[PDB]
């Protein structure tokens, strides 16, 4: 009898006209002759060996083994081979390292984000460890002494799987993740020896972490006698293991059982005298880790848009295979209209994301003006919250486009919704990032810089005037309308970027 | 140190001012003196023994046991005690039966839907079998002879758990659920024995079913020699087991592993000569199930709005317990604005749902005018698609309101999203129901009756002309705008109902 | 086609002629008119509601939940309803309490062991907590002050499920279970308050425990400044929880994943300042807990023989249902011979066990002579190691009697082997108990008392002379032959007991 | 504090003096210079990469996937990478193929069985598919025409993992495995297409199989019109899949959930018109498989003895690491005596196994005398039942030697018992093989040849007359004593072999 043909993917570089148009606009000729063959290669991996490895990892979530059979506390995390293979891919394909090889100026970061864009949707969210890894590298690059950099950066930026390290960012505690002022981890002076010049020992509990699959982490802690709240916090570097391969006074409580990102180990950890090294000076921890957030927020946006592209690729292919009421779905005007609406949102998201990625590249190579640095600071929280909300909306619509099959896990479709929902939570909720945006307006004339940019780049008169109205509201009402303001700006910049890239 | 206090529920009758206002409007005094004490009692169960049973059922999904240890095909489905307990609650509390005791005229159905509204969110979606059970009761009431009614209705409408039956509705096949014209199940004339006057034996595969724990089912099949497509389909009644308790030539292929509704068994079944009894004549099947669909689509809506209420109850309670940046969440203007927006959608949904529930009650007791019957027919698909989309949107926002905790399954919060996503899929997707709406407009000039209703009851000026603008469009452009039309109408009717009930 | 009829059980009092003959010999008329109706009742439960509950418990092993969803350490152990129900049965049926109601003199213990014999094989090894409970009661009865006894004994000996307590015996540490001299748990003086007059706080790790399902435990610990090795150990009483239902500075590391006894929670625990009360004086812990071992060893023997009876009941029933080569298995001479051999071993085991149970009863009611107390001390380790080895041999033969089906878990047959294998491990291995036997010979002229008993009761001349030879060997050779000696004596006493009971 | 050192293995060629002595006796110089380096290499793999792969396979049992996500029946079996790796090892190391390279005459089979002896205990029972693969190769060698041999033997005997095939032997049905006369699978004449010259289509159910990962199988079926019982059964060859990789009308009902051999897929299968090719004539099936059974029963024996060796290697190592009562276990006379007893049984088993392996080699290269061929036929069932019972006894004692740890699965010790218990069940129970032995005695006066062999080679005086006493008993009393006869003979031959090999 009848069996429905399921959705199939095709090379995700060649299938993505929007990505190609953007790169033709943002990459100079010399970058293109390196980057484009690499991207076509990665696009093939994304739908072949990576796709298989990601499915394996999703199907075999990590398992915590606290004790060996004779009672020794080992806190092992067992992972799938697929998960380990995707880590090796991240190293050898230079998914992080490409940004730090600045041959192509601002285009180095654009090239790297393009690699991430293809890699992430077939990575079972290994792209999240990559974001934290990239962030840690930059933080060390900016603030760490020469000896610490010489030790760690060759690992984080390695193209060699056998020497590649990932980093964790352990910022969230039970008191809060949005607000870290309640951080209860203490840092006592330490005078023992260590391989990285530890200065303190850490004591506390970290409530969401990427567990023990990372070799290093950055974290916040409060030194003996330091002030209460955020001002008392310093940034610390630590390595998870010693020479032995033994955990450095770190205990794993358990893995979280999550809605999605199931292949990613997310653990609750206790630091029990973990040796650590302060990065920067006392009380500057929050500000120091602040200057990395443009990276992690932009990784999140690019991953969210890659996720959107994956969901739509599956939906588009199915729409040309499933018939109802005598027609293929793609030929039903209402279905086609729905598809078109989602694709239009996709084009906004990818243009907005790469516009901002290019600004990040400019800043990293020292080409950004003072005002441009402020503009980047304003746009990244907006980009993040905008692409994340769109990714959830689009994923939910795609689940429904598959009908009953979309609700059944072995089709691979429910994962689209479960994983998308993370994008609007980690690294800031919609509302927290909307307030970060509003806050930014208050300082360094950020509001005016944003307005000059929108006027110069010919944002719509209607949206310009509506923005001016919203920004004249009371403090209280601007907070109440902070989402509206963020999405107004996001849509305006997305349209500007689309025109710029001829999308 | 610090541990966050998690969300807590309270009696869901006493906590719901909107439900109480609606019932003060819709229930006459005599109905109130029976119904309100019953609802307060049920509201207490919803947050005590039912809540525990539902958690147990979610935690222990059903398991298929195809073979006994000696190779006999038994196709057992093992379920939790909690699941069985929630079934007993449905019977003893009259979650279905209350509607069929038409003591209170049209208010009997309103009283029943209020019971469902409190029951469903603490039922681990046992309310879905109840919808199909109610639908089957009505179909038999309208179309079955006295002997079949006397046999079956005392079971479906039982208040005695020991004699209560549920029904399945087996309409979807691999070829389609939206479009059932492709139904490939054959019905051969049958003269063997059965307890219910079987006329045919059925041969085919049913692709989504509530499996084999229901005692009876309604289904569609094509009798020998019948026309192709929908015109060849007849409605059939069948009982799943014989007196020995053996399945009547039904095999379970497997249970679906689903995104959500995990406590609910959803099975793929093969009918292998299952005896069945034709209800009505050849080619009348699709038309006969039309009045089963009105009931299930209103059940779906009431269940979706009860789900919204549960999500918001959890969010509201947490918002008074969780601190960030120096304030409880409920005291942050943006957080409060977000909550207010969700509550506003809730009030639209609950008013719209009970407005339609009242129309259903009017029709069932023979008190509905021609226009009211037409209004009921056009509004039911709109109500279903409207409440389903709102429930998904609100659930996703509530998951995000809990931050990282919202993404971790043991908090009970991710279930809100996973379960909500089913509401826009079963019983019709948004687009399929929007087209059903448009088709309904075209017949008996139903479209005109709706518009006079909207004009008479003083719908909003702008949205009305925008709505009127859309209904004058060409056929295909009208299809492209079918969603917008549905949501405009839904919002207009919700506003009318809220005013009517003083919400 | 063909389906094999599987094995079925029948009332295990009425089906057991050997048990009935023994009780007709050991129970006086007044005891019989109470005990026999009770046993017939329990025999019916063993094959009805208990059997179902035990299967549920085996099918749903206990699960450790260390943390609540908000990070509080709760160390819950989730168990099946069946497991909880079997606990209630133990209380209401007086499976422990009957022995301590000494109306019937020495026959009270015999009556109780008969209850255990029927209960244990349908208890999913809840009989193990009962053994430790009985033991704890006796220890408190002998050595605890009046106030501690008045508090605890009404719980341990309760017939009321709502007030019934079980006890754990936490003797094994990582250094050893056979040899407890390496015990590393410290007992520091304690001056805080507690509900049971705690005198110390305990600090250490207990490597095999019955987890948190018990309300109290007995354990060994070394007080501040005490001698090394066994002589430095004292016996302690502790309660697992306080008023709150909170664990008293007890942390659960994990549950063991075991070969069998899967329904029984077996945990690794850390005592982290657990309040405890010393029982008896400093350094007498090993000797004090020594005087209970006759109880736990006899429980183990009775449970092992009940296990044998269950395996043989299943095998006998199957042998009358399965045909091969034209005959039922029971009519194949070699199969029948194999069955007869196993049954002969059963009759030895049950006679030996109840002979020893009767000696225990005599001692507990003060009717035992000095020599009889010594005889009991010699016979209990022999009984334990003998019945345990036989239970494993018989279970393995029964698995094989079922052919391929015996190797498949859903038949319930592999459990027979997996569970039996525990009998020869807990409470002493074959070799450790054989050496305990040899040790006993050395003191209080135990060897001669044993010989006088065997001669008086007309043991076989051949076995008598062989025993005399073995006992004249060197110290080294007697140890090498300790198993042979134990089984020679066990078989001799079993034959004596069988003749005495007309088996 | 203290953590117990667990057991460790070492190269299992170098650690095995008995194996080396046997091979110095059985392998001529030219065979030794090839075989000994190969065996030392394999002995290293057994405790390194194979050990890890076997642990992985045990930890991740196979999973049946009956349907793809769109409802297609695929009956996939998902296996671990470790399982697949152990299959590749079997090919590349020539664990089967070495026997068929008869370079070394009868010593080729001895060399091969030595490879199997080292491979099997670290193979997670992949050695069972190898036994059936070897059996199938021999059957085709004897009975298949040139074209079928040319097609299939290069696969079964391949050293290239990419072309290696395994075979199933599907003999057992629900009616019986010991007695196959009840076989109900029909064979209808067939003229459709196939790659191997199929003659019939098979219809029936196979109750224990190694499932669908093997490429071919041998099986019994009753052609249309054939006689009832064994006289109607013919031997059939079939290939499981077509060129597309689709199963050839074979459905998997389920995988068995077993006591042990958990890595091995054991499935219940239905043949639904499976094309097959008759090998030989009608009614010759049972006779034709007789020479497949000799090979598999010797494989079983060698695997059982390799299992014994693994258990004892673990026990021996632990005995030098675990202290109790002031001494390492190995220095306690009773513990040492117990170990010595087990090792003595091991030496009997390994000598007996290779003695028979040599006879098999002699017969396969045409060098065996009439008496040797008869000796091989009578000894093979005895060897199988003898080694199987010893392996279970020794495994149980080894589990107990580890104390509580022996009962906990993560130590790897309980597997020893669970897996050993299969050896006395598959390929014939103790009693069925004992009767096979007796039947063999009765034909061609084989019984007499054995006894002269025993007398000639100077069997023990007492046991011989006791054995001679038993063989003169009446038919039925001889049946009742069939086990005793088998074990007397086994012990006598083991003593003869040990002397012959200087063990």
């Amino acid at each position: 009898n009848f069996y429905q043909d399921g959705p199939q993917l095709s090379n995700t570089f060649r299938s993505d006209e929007a990505l190609q148009k953007i790169l033709k606009s943002l990459l100079p000729a010399d970058a293109q002759k390196v980057a484009l063959p690499h991207l076509e290669h990665l696009g093939e991996r994304a739908v072949t060996d990576m796709l298989t490895w990601a499915q394996e990892a999703e199907s075999q979530p990590p398992v915590h083994v606290p004790f060996d059979p004779w009672g020794r506390r080992i806190d092992d995390i067992k992972t799938s081979h697929g998960w380990k293979a995707l880590e090796k891919v991240a190293a050898e394909e230079g998914i992080v390292a490409t940004a730090y090889d600045r041959r192509f100026g601002a285009a180095s970061r654009v090239y790297q984000m393009a690699l991430l864009y293809l890699y992430s949707p077939s990575s079972a969210i290994f792209s999240c460890p990559l974001a934290m890894t990239d962030g840690a590298a930059r933080a060390l690059e900016l603030y760490a002494d020469a000896d610490l950099k010489a030790r760690v950066l060759p690992h984080l930026l390695s193209r060699d799987p056998k020497t590649f390290w990932t980093a964790g960012q352990w910022m969230t505690e039970r008191t809060g993740g949005s607000d870290v002022s309640g951080t209860s981890t203490d840092a006592h002076p330490f005078t023992g020896t260590s391989e990285f010049g530890a200065t303190h020992s850490l004591h506390g509990t970290k409530w969401f972490t990427s567990a023990t699959t990372s070799q290093m982490a950055l974290t916040l802690a409060r030194p003996d006698g330091a002030a209460p709240g955020s001002r008392g916090l310093s940034l610390f570097f630590l390595e998870l293991r010693n020479d032995k391969g033994e955990l450095n006074h770190i205990q794993i409580h358990r893995l979280k059982d999550k809605l999605g990102t199931k292949a990613l180990p997310t653990a609750e950890l206790s630091l029990q005298g973990t040796p650590a090294r302060m990065i920067g000076g006392v009380g500057e921890g929050v500000k120091r880790i602040a200057s990395v957030l443009n990276i992690t927020r932009i990784y999140n946006s690019i991953c969210a848009v890659g996720h959107i592209r994956r969901a739509l690729d599956l939906a588009q292919d199915y729409s040309g295979k499933r018939q109802a009421f005598g027609k293929l779905l793609k030929d039903h005007p209402l279905h086609k209209s729905t598809l078109d609406s989602l694709e239009a949102d996709f084009r906004k998201c990818i243009a907005f994301s790469f516009f901002v990625a290019n600004l990040l590249g400019q800043e990293e190579v020292g080409e950004a003006s003072a005002s441009e640095k402020i503009l980047l600071r304003v746009l990244t929280p907006i980009l993040k919250l905008y692409t994340a909300k769109k990714s959830i909306h689009i994923s939910s619509e795609v689940v429904e486009m598959f009908g009953g099959a979309g609700y059944v896990e072995d089709t691979g479709i429910p994962r689209l919704l479960r994983d998308a929902q993370v994008f609007s939570i980690w690294e800031g909720t919609t509302n927290v990032l909307s307030l970060d945006m509003l806050r930014a307006f208050e300082k360094d004339q950020a509001g005016q810089i944003l307005e000059q940019f929108l006027v110069l780049n010919e944002a719509g008169s209607e949206e310009l005037v509506r923005l001016q109205k919203l920004l004249t509201l009371s403090g209280e009402q601007k907070e109440q309308h902070a989402r509206e303001i963020a999405f107004l700006i996001g849509n305006a910049v997305a349209r500007i970027a689309m025109k710029k890239y001829s999308l």
